[PDB]
């Protein structure tokens, strides 16, 4: 089984204990660690943060401890305009320029592959997406003739039915990609004003619509569109999504006024790190959707949909029973990496729980 884990560059700026450097990553926890995110300038892959080359170096030295660890560099992300991707992939000339620039960059900094994070391709992008993947892999096969291990190519894919039908030729890109990460944790659209869980495993016997917004559906669909199970990696969140309540109603369908107040270390409305949730739980009322099998909490006018060790173990069992390639975690720096916030003196509570289940066979 594969345990693919993301590390974000900007987590270095969080104050105090929230500050996280590649340094904190346990080299034996994951099988693959992906660094997010790289930029594109003059149609070439390029660094993002001023100290990326120092951090690249730090992350890749972990391979001196665990020789079997693979690292990848991810391009794109949310703060990268999807149009910018759209523009590079559409003109076969800027596409070739970008593709060509990747292997040397990866080789200079020591990465073992490239992760594509185009969020998200639209209807007019589908065909170009396929071409970008096809050609990038062809370039990787050709570069391995130099006598070095082929670089890996992976992609982070939307888990929404509409998004998938709209911009991805799954049967096509699955043949060229080494693995596909399913973003199965973005299921409650910031668009509506009701309370809901962003990463339910199952449909939830109490609701006739949006039966497409749960991990189980997303996986069954991908397997149907033609994605081989041994290439599919299911995403597991290490963060929670918060909401400020509009009334004293706390159960399903309860109304919302907007996102929850920011976390002290994460400082971003609507999001909380797991270690921040561990603190938030004190004095909070914990509940759990039984059909969906995911927990949520409430304190004052704050409502939080998250994942704990047992829902995370649950998801990992699910993934094994359906025989997928492994699990993907977003993101290491949101888990209790210091291990000093969530009670039990365990480092990376959530990611470890996932690894334990995966090691059982
Ligand atoms: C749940 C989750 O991971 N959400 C992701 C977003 O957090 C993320 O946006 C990032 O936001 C943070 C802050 O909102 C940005 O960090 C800032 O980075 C700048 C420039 O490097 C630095 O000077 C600031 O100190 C730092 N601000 C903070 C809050 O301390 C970060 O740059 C954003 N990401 C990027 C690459 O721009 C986006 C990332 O696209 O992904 C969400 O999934
Ligand atoms: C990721 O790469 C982007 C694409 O190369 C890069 O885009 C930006 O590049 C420059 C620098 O900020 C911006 O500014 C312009 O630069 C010329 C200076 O030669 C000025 O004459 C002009 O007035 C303008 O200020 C562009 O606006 C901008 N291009 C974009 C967004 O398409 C990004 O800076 C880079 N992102 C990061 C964080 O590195």
């Amino acid at each position: 089984y594969k345990l693919i884990c993301y590390y974000t560059s900007w987590s270095q700026y969080r104050e105090g204990d929230g500050s996280c450097f590649p340094d904190a990553i346990d080299p034996f926890l994951c099988t693959h660690v992906i660094y997010s995110f790289a930029n594109i300038s003059n149609n070439e892959i390029d660094t993002w943060e001023w100290n990326d080359v120092t951090l690249y170096d730090t992350l890749n030295t972990l391979k001196n401890r665990n020789p079997k660890l693979k690292t990848l560099l991810s391009v794109g992300g949310w703060n990268f305009g999807p149009e910018r991707f759209s523009k590079i992939a559409s003109k076969t000339q800027s596409r070739r320029t970008f593709i060509k620039s990747v292997p040397p960059f990866l080789r200079t900094h020591g990465f073992d592959g490239l992760d594509l994070a185009w969020l998200y391709p639209g209807r007019r992008d589908k065909r170009h997406l396929t071409a970008l993947v096809k050609e990038m892999k062809a370039e990787f096969a050709r570069e391995a003739q130099a006598g070095t291990e082929r670089l890996l190519l992976s992609a982070a894919v939307s888990a929404g039915k509409i998004a998938i039908d709209r911009g991805y030729d799954i049967a096509q890109i699955s043949r060229h990609l080494d693995f596909i990460s399913l973003l199965t944790y973005d299921f409650h659209g910031a668009w509506r004003q009701t309370v809901g869980h962003h990463s339910p495993l199952f449909r939830g016997n109490s609701d006739a619509s949006s039966r497409f917004s749960n991990a189980d559906y997303a996986v069954s669909y991908m397997l149907r569109l033609g994605a081989p199970a041994n290439k599919l990696v299911m995403g597991i969140p290490t963060f929670g999504r918060s909401f400020t309540l509009a009334s004293s109603k706390t159960d399903v369908g309860a109304p919302i006024s907007g996102p929850g107040i920011p976390g002290r270390f994460t400082k971003e409305k609507g999001i909380l790190a797991y270690y921040e949730i561990c603190d938030f739980l004190h004095g909070a009322t914990t509940h759990r959707f039984r059909d969906q099998q995911v927990p949520y909490a409430t304190k004052g006018n704050q409502w939080v949909a998250y994942d704990d060790q047992e829902s995370v173990k649950n998801k990992a069992r699910y993934l094994k029973n359906r025989q997928l390639a492994g699990a993907m975690v977003w993101a290491l720096d949101l888990d209790d990496f210091r291990g000093t916030f969530c009670g039990q003196n365990l480092t990376f509570p959530l990611t470890s729980a996932v690894k334990d289940v995966l090691a059982r066979v």
